[PDB]
């Protein structure tokens, strides 16, 4: 040792040693030939070549944290929607061009090579994506953060459309393993389920438990060019008839979800105290032990209630294991945890039945109770005589099924609870958790969501970032508010023509991709109208459907009257066993089989379902979008980060005054936004009076006609009654008010095409939107977390090399 | 491509580079630090540094074989007892010295790191060690050979002696991963079980089968300094309730041994036909479709009957898949396979119930039946009227259970069957397989087993190799006949002095191990008396026990008679489920508890039961051995390669004229050997009169005293009747005649001790054993197979570099 260090091993980001290393990895790391390599072998080689550069920096970063002892942030989440690591590592590390030349010179095309990479199947959505944009911004802001979760071996399915219907296929992303991760067998910890608590004169004892082993995997996450590489640590379940218990064990990768919830917590928290106590540089020993500075050195950001078992667990470790006195343990737990809510919908909260916590984890139920009692006593002091307040506030819900309300726990156990959007965080204070806000207002906060400008602009849209940068430099990639500078070119004929050029190139490129994959020919001069969201009824892909049959039926009625051409691309996954979602994907495809095959349509309309929407494909479709469809019923959407992604990339939005749309439009100015339909005040008035959809049917002929086609097999001649289910629901069981927003939607849509007809004024409104999107960067959300909740100062400073 | 080459990536075999690559591996490969590295890390970083040198040479060897298209030899075995790759690879590659100096300039201790490696748990014992010594000799002799076996997830237990009794602890060697192996997920084959068979128009179809997946792992195996590095391919089982099925597919690692044998047959042969067809350098397509060349391009060595299903499987592949006609498909099979019979006993050979085969392998049974029908027709034509020979030679055995005899399958279907020692190969023709030798006599061959002069000498005994080197060059190491040149030094005092010096220094060091790992203190001047044979009754550790008690009892009786001091070491694993063997290991340790603690015995006799005997332990005790115990009943030992290990390393043999001891005494000259006891003829005489153990006991006084001591609780005070089960066995059901060779055995021991008193004559007898050991090199054995069975001429030529 001593003479063993990173000392100068990666060499240079220079094309000659970068080609050496590609060959070194093809032959010695993959034990492969030129005679036996395939595209994948060649991708792993390039992946391992960039990975040496990333790992050298990771090591100099982690070390640096132990030397300086920063406050460590553990961001705890049950999904992280990472996507593909290679180009993001190369972009973030300024390696993408030397790798491009190196690869050219060995006779390979990095574009083809990057596409053999599988998306890390570690998340299914917005929650997980937020956590992933947060990991990029925490590293670019130089914070010492960690993302801890579960390493799902087969994530949630990969979608395949067959016969226009959805199929789910196993997401076997780890089939040939994953180069970005290092498995750490030597740090497997054990987790305890079941057991019984015997008490002693000394403490509570959780005896006779079944043990699952939690094995760690590490993957670095690069900050953008600041030489900071931080850590993602994902836990894998391993078994230590026994056949059956072993399988149940491995299933962590109903009760299984409470298991994996405890698993990621128990295991992560052992690491948090392990690294706490063993504070010194060089020294692997416990050195620290007074937990008084523990709030000063550890932050646990609970992403949603899914890891709320961290609060009963941290009290249990400190009180039983470390034998601290309960009031101090709690002093330290509230000063350490914080909770992030993501919903407007009370019904949606996480409530685990006590009969199950009784079985799976007796000790934690005991601590949820001494928390609850000591809580309700404080509310009691503060609002004496208010018996129903005790009732509403109680962590334990009651009657019918006896339940623990994990949100109430998270608010009791944390020193900051925040919503994700201005109106949303108001709803938390005012109606959702009003009694927690009257008891303790100081903890409620708002941290509006953001997206990372690296993955969502300089990576996926090099062209746009390239034309912006020549005018205002590159300081905006770490300070997105500098995009307000582009307003100085809303009249520059050269910047207008360029902004427009970038989008036509991006559309041509996307058309090329769909052509070679799904083999469709779409017209790159049409308006690309994109709706990509989880296929769900409040998302109202069905309003978008009624609109494309309005367009088809319209071209048909006057086939020689001009129309701006559109390509309507809808994409997204349907929950297996959500029947209406399944029916909607099948309608989109049925509509499209008619539309795209009609020759009187010519090249004026095409409805295309984008299969297997995932982070990789969003990176293709959003740089090519001309219109963002953000049409969910007012009041159902708390945020909308995809929304912000489309605005960053030059599409214009058509949507409801809701979620992300409201702060996007105050930033953009509402005259640069196609806001339509009923606001929240209007849906509630309609709810006060009862929606009766027959009134819309009765007074709107074009809608009456569309339902008439749906009931007669126009879009399913081979099986006429197929769509009866959506027809009856739209007519009689439509909670999301589709008919009530149609007329307005089509009128707004007409305005969209009118603007599209005059390319200089569309491009000028698109400049007004790009220039005001600077607010929606996740670096701004993370500098607000850092300062208002975690109590650390973001740094834009470079670490050495 | 083309620029994508192995072209000089390895670099120099010098200390500076070796250290660069070490630092590089600990950092980028293992992602670790001086700050968190353990021994186990510094060992994986040196194993990874060396491995780069091994893989480059492997790539250029396998390219060399596709470019020359030679006859590829597949040594199919179910167990490969490889031991430990690191120093064997350093030695074979000449890296050893540079890796020592490099590790010193990095302040590490290469011998501490070498002691971290686990023994590769892929072999039970003897037959797999033979498999491993041969991999090395095929590589050293330039043969394009492959070793194909199973990749056991946890090898057979690591033995643990708790309080004299034996424990089977988990040999979970694979925990931290093995740096030598590379998993190939991309090359996973199906293996089918169960099913039914249709006979269609075009042929036969084995349908509705359970499919298990064979995924291979590749390990390089290097020849001694010739630059030929060859492949070891072991199949791993993956399942594609499938909890049950998944467990049992993973359980391949009763019906499970047949599933397990068929697994490694099926997978391996898929590769064989693959690599035959895909013959042309640079072209992966099946070029070669004409099976006429198959027997000149593939050889398959069926080691024991454990892969006998390679014969019904090749037929199935050629008749059913490749569609050859039976008669030509047979012609090809027999010319490709060869059987090696390792037994001597008729009831050790495999027989499988035909109920079990019709259910598990219905197609293979159909083929085993048509092979038998035609075989039994060949013998009917050659011996007309001989109906009991048709009964006798049939592969299908009748009587209560219809069984298939797999050794008849192997004779019928292989072009060559051989034994591993001259006597045993004669025995196969006279008794076991006489009818078969009568029908097709040309098949029967002998190939005497051998050991490898690299591991068993330049590797485990660098001092003996040093002093032989300086008198006769480095050539003996791969031409061991050159050791007879040492007979010229039989009268040379400085050689006599350095040979006895090497043994002394070797004993001195092993003494240090039995302290620093076992607490008993052995005396470096006692003759190290070693018996390490699998603990079994025919092996007669019990005779040795009767002679260690005789020495004890003699010393006690006259504590002032000079005795030569002896350290008696007995080692071997007892099969779980064999009581008598676990009683023998408990008897050994009992005598030790006594002998080693008796003050009148003083340091004159010490008994040590060496726990968890394996190849790395063997590598340490055989270099320090003075006398080699080879005492099993004449007629129970077919060969015995451990015997040869001892001869090369300076021990003399006390042994029966049986197994490897016959040809050893023959090369060394009977005078230089302590052969005692009965011969085969004498024990058969004794069996016709009746062995009556009592006769010996009644006439032998000291024996009477010993059995008295064992019944009386003398060696077991607290449990007096502990050893009465082996007493009744010795006395009344001794099947391997202990008491019948007891007095000649003890007689011969006095001759060993007497000689041991005159060191100049002992070292001269040792020079006469060592100089004659040359015959017993596995290089000789493989050159015999290559030349007489596989049809290849060994090449001792170096490949480039
Ligand atoms: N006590 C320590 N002093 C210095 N560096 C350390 C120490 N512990 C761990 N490291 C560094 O942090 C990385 C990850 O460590 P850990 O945070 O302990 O999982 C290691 O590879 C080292 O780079
Ligand atoms: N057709 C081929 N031509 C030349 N080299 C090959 C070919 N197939 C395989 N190889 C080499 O042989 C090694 C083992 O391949 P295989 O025998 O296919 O398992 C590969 O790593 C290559 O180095
Ligand atoms: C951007 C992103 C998202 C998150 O965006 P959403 O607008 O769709 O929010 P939700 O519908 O509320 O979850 C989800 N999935 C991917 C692939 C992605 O890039
Ligand atoms: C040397 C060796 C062996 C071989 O010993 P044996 O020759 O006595 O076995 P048999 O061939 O059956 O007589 C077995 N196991 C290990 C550890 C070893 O190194």
């Amino acid at each position: 040792r001593k003479q063993i260090s990173v000392r100068g091993l990666a060499g240079v980001e220079n094309v000659t040693e970068l080609k050496k290393n590609f060959n070194r990895h093809l032959h010695f790391t993959l034990v492969k030939d030129r005679n036996v390599a395939t595209p994948r072998d060649y991708y792993f080689a390039l992946a391992h070549t960039v990975r040496d550069h990333l790992v050298g920096r990771w090591i100099r970063t982690q070390q640096h944290y132990y030397e300086k002892d920063p406050k460590r942030i553990y961001y705890l989440s049950l999904e992280f929607y990472m996507g593909r690591t290679l180009q993001n590592t190369m972009v973030n590390l300024a390696l993408e061009n030397a790798c491009d030349e190196a690869t050219y010179q060995l006779g390979l095309d990095m574009e083809e090579l990057e596409e053999i990479e599988e998306d890390a199947g570690l998340g299914n959505g917005g929650l997980g994506r937020l956590a992933a944009c947060f990991l990029d911004s925490m590293a670019t802001l130089g914070l010492a953060a960690y993302g801890y979760g579960i390493r799902y071996e087969f994530g949630i399915f990969n979608q395949k459309i067959c016969g226009g219907w959805q199929m789910e296929e196993a997401d076997d992303w780890l089939r040939y393993g994953n180069p970005w991760e290092k498995a750490r067998p030597e740090f497997t910890l054990p987790v305890h389920f079941y057991g019984r608590v015997e008490h002693t004169s000394q403490g509570a004892k959780w005896v006779d438990t079944q043990v699952v082993l939690a094995m760690p995997y590490d993957t670095p996450v690069p900050g953008y060019r600041n030489n900071v590489v931080n850590t993602m640590r994902l836990w894998s379940a391993k078994a230590p008839q026994a056949v059956l218990d072993r399988n149940l064990a491995e299933n962590i990768s109903k009760e299984l979800r409470l298991k994996q919830e405890y698993f990621v917590v128990a295991a992560t928290l052992q690491d948090i105290i392990r690294r706490f106590k063993s504070s010194k540089f060089g020294c692997r020993d416990p050195v620290r032990t007074n937990f008084d500075a523990f709030p000063d050195k550890v932050a646990i950001q609970l992403n949603d209630t899914h890891p709320s078992l961290a609060i009963p667990e941290l009290m249990r470790v400190l009180v039983d294991l470390e034998r601290l006195d309960w009031d101090k343990a709690w002093e330290v737990t509230v000063k350490t945890c914080a909770y992030t809510n993501h919903t407007v919908l009370p019904e949606a909260l996480e409530r685990w039945p006590v009969h199950l916590l009784e079985t799976l984890l007796p000790r934690h139920l005991q601590i949820i109770y001494e928390i609850n009692q000591r809580f309700l006593n404080r509310v009691a002091a503060a609002f004496p005589g208010d018996v129903d307040r005790l009732r509403r506030m109680s962590l334990v819900e009651e009657g019918a099924v006896k339940r623990i309300n994990m949100a109430h726990l998270c608010i009791a156990g944390s020193h900051a609870v925040n919503g994700v959007a201005r109106i949303h965080s108001e709803i938390l204070k005012k109606t959702i958790f009003k009694d927690f806000y009257e008891l303790e207002p100081h903890k409620f906060q708002n941290k509006t969501n953001g997206i990372t400008p690296r993955r969502w602009l300089v990576l996926c849209n090099p062209g746009l970032a390239e034309i912006i940068a020549e005018r205002i430099g590159e300081e905006y990639i770490s300070d997105l508010d500098q995009l307000r500078k582009l307003l100085s070119y809303v009249d520059d004929e050269a910047f207008i023509r360029d902004v427009a050029k970038v989008k036509q190139e991006n559309k041509l490129k996307f058309a090329a991709y769909l052509e070679r994959e799904y083999k469709v020919h779409i017209n790159p001069n049409s308006l690309f109208d994109v709706q990509v969201k989880r296929i769900h009824e409040y998302k109202r892909q069905l309003l978008n459907c009624l609109h494309v049959i309005t367009l088809y039926n319209r071209i048909k009625k006057e086939p020689n009257k001009f129309v701006v051409p559109r390509t309507v691309m809808i994409g997204g996954k349907a929950a297996p066993g959500y029947h209406m979602a399944k029916m909607i994907i099948k309608l989109i495809t049925a509509i499209g089989d008619v539309v795209n095959h009609d020759p009187v349509v010519g090249d004026r309309l095409r409805v295309i379902f984008l299969e297997n929407y995932r982070v990789s494909l969003a990176e293709k479709v959003i740089p090519a979008a001309d219109l963002s469809e953000q049409i969910s019923t007012a009041g159902t959407e708390a945020s909308g980060t995809g929304n912000m992604k489309f605005m960053l990339n030059g599409a214009l939005t058509i949507g409801t005054m809701d979620g992300a749309n409201v702060e996007m439009a105050e930033e953009a100015g509402e005259e640069n936004f196609f806001i339509f339909g009923m606001r929240v005040e209007d849906v509630d008035r309609l709810d006060q009076r009862g929606y009766n959809a027959q009134e819309y049917y009765d007074r709107i002929p074009e809608l009456r006609q569309i339902i008439e086609q749906l009931s007669s097999g126009f879009f399913s001649p081979k099986q006429p009654d197929l769509f009866k289910d959506i027809v009856n629901m739209l007519m009689h069981h439509d909670r999301f008010k589709v008919f009530a927003d149609y007329e307005e939607y089509v009128k707004c849509q007409e305005r969209v095409s009118a603007l599209y007809k005059n390319p200089r004024e569309w491009t000028r409104m698109v400049i007004r939107n790009i220039a005001t999107s600077g607010k929606f960067s996740s670096d701004r959300t993370i500098a607000q977390y850092a300062r208002e909740i975690w109590g650390v100062e973001p740094s834009r400073q470079r670490l050495p090399a």
